[PDB]
């Protein structure tokens, strides 16, 4: 039973040993490898990385935010998670040309593409009922009616909506697989920072997978995490090596409390992470 | 230095070792796995599988057909290739509620998504100029003006059009990467028939890289093939055991003899494969 988090570190161990310098948008350098993959068992465990703390409240409150279909940052900020706010800020908007938008309007980001892929996006307050493809609900329905399906895919990459978004999607598309009553989910991340984001992402889709599994009566199977530009900031190479020598502690467990039957019904108070003991720093 | 095809074979084996039983949309039953990723170097060699020749006339002629934006199966038919005409016969079209459609009208498939993502669809023979998002050119433009971009993506998976298609895209999305003046490409393939498809698209996208490289002046790097539901059809199990023994012969080499600018200008005669000595047919 080799710890799952070992697959993760292995990727860093690998980016170091084999990666090369590639500068990002702001000119800042990174060491990176293009195209990677990792698999995580969702069976009785829950891949909430222990070799460093993962902002789980952010993972959970944001996912719940994505499900509502919200695109208004303040609506997220409200619950304590302040990570999108910087994109829905006044100045940031006026700068991308969205001077006409009210503060908080991120555009057709994850939420929108998730529940209304295709609908003409108007404001962060337009009513979108019945408009655009509701991928989330559709993935769910498919899993129930036709679990063998090889097309249970949710996709946030809307070439059309791109120039209207606060920033491109990172988790472009995810695929759901069902076999032997187990539900798996692969996620394609175009770009991920192995150090800060990825651990969060691994958590998000693991959470999401636990959810749909619950709603449909399946046992969480595996979580395949696939990347495009997996990278690390050169200015972090040290903080990271000090981490690779760290030994992974057994992955906590996610336990859903009440029996939720609809995905929109899930509330924060329904999840409990137990046994999460990560290495401080 | 390990030989390239070892990848694809090693996957055939693993799908045999662990490939769990799972049926398709015809109950044909298969040995399936979910979440795989192979890496193929495109440096000086071309990955055209040798333990079983690959219909190159198709790989090349179809990709060209894609680039054209042609959603007519006869168009790819006239060129001496018939693999997308079955889906355009007649009983088939009506078989999906598509009666009003001409003979050979495939719907918003690949080509249309590559050159007109988002453009309201009509019929195989109508003009979509200045319509949609011309991802393909947009990708190349970007490869040239910003090789660092972590969002160089072409997506054929459109939830809105998915209903008007014959078969939904197996080539969900692909991502291009540049570094050290090298162009790499990762393709996300949702489902894949290991013994009759996988080889065909590996090359198909490898070819695509080589083309874009030639017009962007970058040199081919590696093609990353990521799979979702990677399967082996039950019957295919025996032939694959004997094809699985055939020892791999050196990858051929693709030579773009002529020299072109735009991508809408390549032609079947502009390519050559040498060193391609396939195993007995
Ligand atoms: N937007 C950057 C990439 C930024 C990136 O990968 N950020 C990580 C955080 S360090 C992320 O977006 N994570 C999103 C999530 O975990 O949901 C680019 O493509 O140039």
């Amino acid at each position: 039973p080799p710890h799952g988090e070992l697959q993760y570190l292995g990727q860093i161990q690998h980016i170091l040993r084999c990666g090369v310098r590639k500068d990002d948008r702001t000119g800042t350098g990174t060491l990176s490898v293009f195209g990677m993959q990792a698999r995580y068992s969702l069976r009785d465990e829950f891949p909430l990385l222990t070799t460093k703390r993962v902002f789980w409240k952010g993972v959970l409150e944001e996912l719940l935010w994505f499900i509502k279909g919200s695109t208004n940052a303040k609506e997220l900020s409200s619950k304590g998670v302040k990570i999108w706010d910087a994109n829905g800020s006044r100045d940031f908007l006026d700068s991308l040309g969205f001077s006409t938008r009210e503060e908080g309007d991120l555009g057709p980001v994850y939420g929108f593409q998730w529940r209304h892929f295709g609908a003409e996006y108007r404001d962060m307050e337009s009513d979108y009922s019945g408009q655009g493809v509701d991928q989330l609900q559709k993935v769910i329905d498919t899993i129930k009616t036709n679990p063998d399906d090889r097309r249970i895919i949710m996709c946030a990459w809307n070439p059309r909506d791109l120039p209207l978004m606060a920033l491109p999607p990172c988790h472009a598309l995810c695929q759901f697989y069902v076999v032997n009553s187990e539900l798996s989910c692969q996620l394609y991340q175009r770009s991920g920072d192995m150090g800060l984001g990825v651990p969060f992402n691994i958590a998000s889709y693991a959470l999401l997978t636990y959810m749909i599994a619950h709603i449909t009566g399946l046992k969480p199977g595996d979580f395949i995490h696939t990347l495009g530009d997996a990278h690390i900031y050169l200015n972090h190479i040290e903080p990271l090596k000090i981490q690779l020598q760290r030994e992974p502690r057994p992955f906590p467990k996610l336990r859903i409390l009440r029996k939720v039957e609809k995905i929109d019904d899930f509330k924060a108070e329904d999840f409990q992470i137990e046994g999460y003991n990560p290495h401080p720093t």
